[PDB]
């Protein structure tokens, strides 16, 4: 991997100062620890039950997430790959992932969330895609699952978490010049976080309720897409709606998203909106 790099250059931290107070989820199992004052880490594990390609699967996501520096992206504190099982120690956010989030702070008698706050999760995520995007990395798996957050109250940040399909299938979040021909770049990206807005905005729904897979690959050929989730508003519909555009060629970058996405922020009749409950 290079982004120049080799598992020479990651930070291996000695197994004597790690241990894991908590499970927090699941592929491969993933707990909340400690190392050394205290540091609180997450630490991805590799299953010592496990074969060759699991193990290079395993480390190359380490090195490319090492490999990033960005505040939109999670860090990686260390590494130890010497002790059976190898961990992987990234930053801890205690806002949890995205998906859960929304759900759970879905309003309700109760005024949990406005919009505004989903509108900084957005250009938070798109800020990090625009990272990616100029340093020429294509993630393949932008949702709402894959985001994480510092923290729960108002200043949280939102920041990418994981990279398990950037390995080298998610249906509902492709483009179809993505799971019909195999075709990925910087544009399957935008597809994909055109998506995520729609995750977003409909606080955790999974999108295209009510259908499977197929259903969604012959409804996106033919030119369908989804309808607003409830309540949104106009400008940021239409933000959606420019990421799901057939041809790639015709998709705005993450510079032009991040543009239409402050517009909204600089609009009342956007941030007023009442959230649904
Ligand atoms: C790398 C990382 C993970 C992480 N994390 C923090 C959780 C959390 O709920 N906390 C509240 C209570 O205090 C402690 C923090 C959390 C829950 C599930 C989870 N699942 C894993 C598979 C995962 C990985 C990446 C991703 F994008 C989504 N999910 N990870 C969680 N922080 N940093």
């Amino acid at each position: 991997y290079c982004f120049t790099s080799s598992i020479s250059d990651l930070k291996e931290v000695p197994r004597k100062n790690i241990t894991l107070i908590r499970g927090l989820g699941h592929f491969g199992e993933v707990y909340e620890g400690q190392v050394s004052s205290p540091l609180q880490v997450a630490v991805k594990t590799l299953p010592e039950v496990c074969s060759e390609q699991d193990e290079l699967d395993f480390l190359m996501e380490a090195l490319i997430i090492s490999k990033f520096n960005h505040q939109n992206i999670v860090r990686c504190i260390g590494v130890s790959l010497q002790s059976l099982p190898r961990f992987i120690l990234l930053e801890l956010m205690a806002g949890g992932d995205l998906k859960s989030f929304l759900r759970e702070t879905r309003p309700r008698p109760p005024s949990s969330l406005a919009m505004l706050d989903l509108l900084h999760v957005a250009r938070d995520i798109a800020c990090g895609c625009q990272y990616l995007e100029e340093n020429h990395f294509i993630h393949r798996d932008i949702a709402a699952r894959n985001c994480l957050l510092t923290c729960p109250g108002p200043g949280r940040v939102a920041k990418i978490g994981d990279f398990g399909m950037a390995r080298d299938l998610p249906v509902k979040w492709m483009p179809p010049e993505a799971f019909m021909e195999g075709i990925f770049t910087s544009k399957t990206d935008t597809w994909s976080f055109g998506v995520l807005l729609w995750e977003i905005f409909s606080l955790g729904y999974m999108p295209y309720p009510s259908k499977s897979n197929q259903e969604v690959l012959e409804f996106v050929t033919s030119g369908g897409r989804m309808d607003p989730p409830k309540n949104c508003p106009g400008p940021v519909y239409r933000i959606m709606t420019q990421c799901w555009q057939h041809q790639p060629e015709d998709r705005p970058n993450f510079a032009i998203i991040l543009e239409r996405i402050e517009y909204c922020t600089q609009d009342p009749d956007v941030i007023n909106t009442a959230l649904p409950i």
